[PDB]
């Protein structure tokens, strides 16, 4: 029975995962690349696993070796049930990482409109810039993701009051 807690979480092997987490304090242990079981479950869209890991003390704010978050991994794939559960934990929705990204920029790069709406609704800032000076709107314009552009422009209109 030789699989890591990370792979058990990715596979939704609920009973084996639950057994492992109960036996030893490994719920937040990182793999050789800095990823936690929660990050593995989020990147694999394992909604039930995410729920279970959160109920049992998985830290949703723990970051990977390049400052990747469970939130950014879920945003990048448009896993919006998982993004919701994570936002509900009060994670930083503006986490800036070392490959340059924010959860909103990943949701934009994948044209995940529902995800983009959900992030803005929780405080994501679309005009945060990368080191080369572009923001989420700039990205959406360049990719030609028009529904995304419309969602972001509605948000910026609201910022005009002010």
């Amino acid at each position: 029975n030789s699989l890591s807690v990370h792979q058990l979480a990715a596979q939704g092997e609920m009973l084996y995962l639950a057994t492992r987490i109960e036996q030893e304090n490994v719920i937040n242990h990182t793999d050789e690349e800095g990823f936690t079981p929660l990050m593995w479950a989020a990147a694999h869209g394992q909604i039930a696993v995410v729920e279970f890991l959160l109920q049992n003390g998985a830290d949703p704010q723990l970051l990977g070796k390049g400052r990747e978050s469970a939130l950014s991994l879920a945003c990048s794939k448009g896993y919006t049930d998982i993004v919701k559960m994570l936002l509900d934990c009060g994670v930083d929705v503006n986490e800036y990482d070392w490959n340059g990204g924010t959860p909103l920029l990943y949701a934009v790069h994948g044209n995940h409109v529902k995800c983009v709406k959900m992030l803005l609704e929780s405080g994501a800032d679309p005009t945060i810039e990368t080191d080369s000076g572009y923001n989420s709107m700039d990205l959406a314009v360049a990719l030609g993701y028009r529904s995304v552009q419309q969602v972001i422009e509605s948000h910026l209109l609201k910022l005009l009051q002010n």
